[PDB]
């Protein structure tokens, strides 16, 4: 609401601890929506199935006993990298590969044949995962980059439709239906028996995290007092940071890609339930010519809040009274006409949405292929949450005691040239490869809290929002191209590290000509 009345009631109290314990909890569920992919679409070795091994007759008609991986070798041509061809497998039985002495050269995939019967996946890790129950491998690889892709396609959408909607039936109703929306979706997705369906439900699930992401902030951004807003905000993406470590305490326990989403989706049922008695914004219930209801809850919060009397002293005429200035001037949004076309104003947007954009491309596209990164999934995780806390915290710290500037791109061009670093060096040391990646994901995530604060400061007050719009529209869209970037690693896996290294470095770069402050 208006100063005067927001301070009558009171800035910090009961309930502003309460809405923020209440609001940041679910936040941890989000990210471990987001970051399930790492788990659930695990990739494991798939030989192709062969008659002689599986099928238990045929290897026990031959007399005595033949070791498996001796006969293995007849019935799968030697594939590149020393190992067993993915997707292919011999037309016929050879046992002149069976003698060692022979060289292997002349055996192999020129008269093969593809895998016709299907293929026989690994266990050991996994249980079960996607790519094992829909064959996504081979000639159906491309389709596993598709579904993270249409993902963060819904939310991009979702910030279409939750962004005017939520500016006329009000806050607490979409975040309540966002929350009932993500639970009902993620539900249902354990269950689907086709990947158009599971694809589709994962679309849905994207659409209700946009909701809830933006809902959230705006409503914790009106409560709270002035003096404490980037206190809270900070707190809010902290949250979204111990997602992370959420992510990865709970994938650990269960290994399966229908018990996982289940136990990560269930909770948003009680989200939803105690949802209910949070209070709508009286701000947005003032300013819409809802009057009575907005006089209603802020004596509710006065209540609550233990100033009785402040809150019963309140009438109509003083709350018109103090309104008077937001309702003189209605602010109304303006487009990009009286944005773009000023010459000395082009320059600053160009290069603030080209950083945005390369954020939202490099570090999603990075990060929802951790497994190339390093060795084993789990520690990745678990180090990535654990350091992305001291780059955030020490990142204003920083802000505080040095230019914006020269922060932001010193923190870029270092995020991307550790990551460009991971892929030089071999595969022997999987420790430093884990740790320059882990040290270019901290700076990814330091480098979108610097350019957060940076770009509002850049612009007017009048011209801000417009500005921050863009940039968010420009960094989901970066997140959208990503994913589809890895179609080039049938050339090698090097080739888009060396683009996600390549980008962040040239953003970086070109962000030190904007001036400072």
């Amino acid at each position: 609401a208006f100063s005067e009345l927001l301070d009558q009631v009171g800035g910090l109290g009961r309930f502003q601890v309460l809405q923020t314990v209440a609001l940041v909890v679910p936040i941890m569920w989000l990210c471990t929506q987001s970051m399930l992919e790492n788990f659930s679409a695990a990739v494991p070795s798939h030989r192709c199935w062969v008659p002689l091994l599986d099928n238990s007759t045929a290897q026990a008609s031959v007399p005595g006993a033949l070791g498996p991986e001796a006969l293995l070798a007849v019935s799968i041509p030697p594939g590149p990298n020393q190992g067993p061809h993915q997707c292919r497998r011999f037309r016929q039985p050879q046992w002149q590969l069976l003698d060692p002495n022979a060289t292997a050269t002349n055996w192999s995939e020129a008269a093969t044949e593809p895998c016709v019967d299907g293929w026989v996946y690994d266990r050991s890790t996994f249980t079960s995962t996607i790519v094992a129950k829909w064959d996504l491998v081979c000639d159906s690889q491309a389709l596993k980059p598709m579904a993270q892709s249409i993902y963060l396609a819904g939310i991009l959408v979702g910030a279409a439709v939750c962004g005017p909607a939520s500016d006329r039936f009000g806050r607490r109703l979409v975040l309540t239906w966002s929350y009932l929306q993500m639970a009902v979706s993620g539900t249902a997705a354990a269950f689907a028996p086709t990947f158009p369906v599971y694809c589709l439900f994962r679309f849905l699930v994207a659409f209700a995290v946009a909701g809830v992401m933006m809902n959230t902030g705006t409503l914790v951004m009106e409560w709270t007092s002035a003096q404490a807003r980037p206190l809270v905000m900070t707190l809010n993406s902290l949250g979204f940071s111990f997602g992370h470590v959420l992510m990865a305490a709970v994938a650990y326990g269960v290994r399966d890609w229908a018990l996982l989403q289940l136990v990560v989706s269930v909770p948003f049922f009680l989200c939803f339930v105690y949802s209910c008695w949070l209070a709508e914004s009286a701000r947005w219930l003032l300013i819409t010519g809802r009057l009575d209801r907005g006089l209603r809850e802020l004596q509710r919060v006065a209540a609550i809040n233990g100033k009785r009397a402040v809150g019963d002293t309140l009438t109509p005429q003083v709350l018109l009274s103090a309104m008077q200035e937001e309702l003189s001037v209605g602010q109304a949004p303006a487009s990009l006409g009286t944005l773009l076309r000023t010459p000395g104003l082009r320059l600053r947007t160009c290069i603030s949405t080209l950083c945005w954009f390369a954020f939202g491309f490099t570090f999603f596209g990075l990060a929802l292929d951790l497994q190339a990164l390093g060795s084993n999934i789990f520690l990745l995780q678990v180090l990535i949450g654990v350091v992305d806390i001291p780059a955030k915290i020490g990142t204003l710290l920083l802000l505080s005691r040095l230019g914006r500037r020269p922060t932001q791109a010193a923190s870029l061009v270092l995020a991307g040239l550790c990551i460009l670093a991971n892929t030089l060096v071999p595969h022997e040391m999987g420790a430093l490869r884990s740790a320059l990646a882990v040290l270019g994901l901290g700076g990814l995530g330091a480098a979108f809290t610097c350019i957060t604060i940076y770009s509002g400061e850049l612009f007017p007050t009048v011209l801000r929002m417009t500005a921050v719009g863009l940039g968010q529209m420009a960094a989901r869209g970066g997140a959208i191209l990503g994913p589809l970037v890895r179609l080039l690693g049938v050339h090698g896996p090097w080739l888009p590290l060396l683009v996600y290294g390549t980008v962040p470095v040239l953003s970086g770069l070109a962000a030190l000509l904007l001036p400072e402050t």
